[PDB]
C-alpha cells in the first residue's frame, strides 16, 4: 500500500471556442482561476512569475498584483499562441510545488490546462478527492467550452490505459456529456454538472479495473475521444 507520486492533471478547451478569446478574456479567465484555487489550501494561494535565482522567481506575486498576469503571458507566450506558465512558489514536489500551464491556439493539442504535477497537490491534501473536484468545478465554470479533463497517476495513463490510442478518464475525469449510475461500477461516483456534463470518481485513490472498466463503458458510448 503505497501512493503514486506522478500524477497527470490535464483539461482540454475546445479549440475553436477558446481561439474567440482575446488576451484580456484569457487573462481574465486565469485570474478567476487563481481565485477559486485560492480557499482549497494554503500552497495554492500564491502564485508567481518563473525565474533565474530564487530572489527572481518569487518577485513577481501575480495573485497580488494582477497585472503581472500579462508580464507571464508576454514573456511565455508563442509566435502563434497564447501561453502562460506560473509557479506557486514552492521548489519542492513533497511540500505542494506546483506549476501550471495554460495553452489557446486553435488547435487541441495546444488548447489546454494542466497542473504539474498533481501529485504534489494528492499529499498536501487533508481531502483529495473533494479537493480535485473542486478544481475540475472551477475550470468547468470558468471555461464552458472544456471538453475532456483526466486526473490519473503518470504510471497508469502510460502503461495500463486500456485503449493505446485514446484519452482516459483517469481517477477523476471530467466527461462532456450525463451519464446513468447504471452503466458504471459500484465504486463510480458519478457527478452531474447540468450544462457541462458529470464528473466521474472512479473507486478510491489509486494506490486498477476501476478506472479500466469506466473507460471501456465511455468507449462503447462513443464518448472517449481520440488522442489525435
Amino acid at each position: 500500500a503505497k501512493a503514486f507520486r506522478r500524477y497527470i492533471f490535464e483539461l482540454y478547451f475546445d479549440p475553436a471556442r477558446l481561439l474567440e478569446l482575446d488576451d484580456d478574456q484569457h487573462l481574465q479567465r486565469i485570474e478567476r482561476f487563481l481565485d477559486a484555487l485560492a480557499p482549497l489550501h494554503p500552497v495554492l494561494e500564491n502564485w508567481y512569475l518563473c525565474g533565474d535565482s530564487l530572489r527572481d522567481a518569487l518577485s513577481h506575486n501575480v495573485t497580488e498584483h494582477r497585472q503581472d498576469l500579462a508580464k507571464a503571458l508576454s514573456r511565455d507566450r508563442r509566435t502563434r499562441a497564447v501561453e502562460l506558465v506560473l509557479w506557486n512558489g514552492e521548489e519542492d514536489p513533497l511540500k505542494g510545488g506546483l506549476s501550471l500551464d495554460y495553452e489557446a491556439s486553435g488547435r487541441a493539442v495546444s488548447s489546454r490546462l494542466q497542473l504539474e504535477d498533481a501529485g504534489s497537490l494528492l499529499q498536501v491534501f487533508d481531502a483529495p478527492a473533494s479537493s480535485f473536484v473542486a478544481i475540475f468545478l472551477a475550470v468547468l465554470e470558468i471555461w464552458p467550452e472544456t471538453t475532456w479533463g483526466m486526473l490519473a497517476p503518470h504510471a497508469y495513463f502510460v502503461h495500463q490505459r486500456t485503449f493505446p490510442d485514446r484519452r482516459s478518464i483517469g481517477w477523476i475525469g471530467f466527461c462532456p456529456h450525463p451519464l446513468r449510475a447504471t452503466d458504471f461500477p459500484a465504486a463510480t461516483e458519478l457527478v452531474d454538472i447540468p450544462g457541462r456534463g458529470t464528473l466521474l470518481l472512479n473507486g478510491r485513490e489509486p494506490m486498477f479495473e476501476r478506472v479500466g472498466e469506466a473507460d471501456i463503458k465511455l468507449m462503447e458510448l462513443g464518448y472517449l475521444p481520440p488522442l489525435r
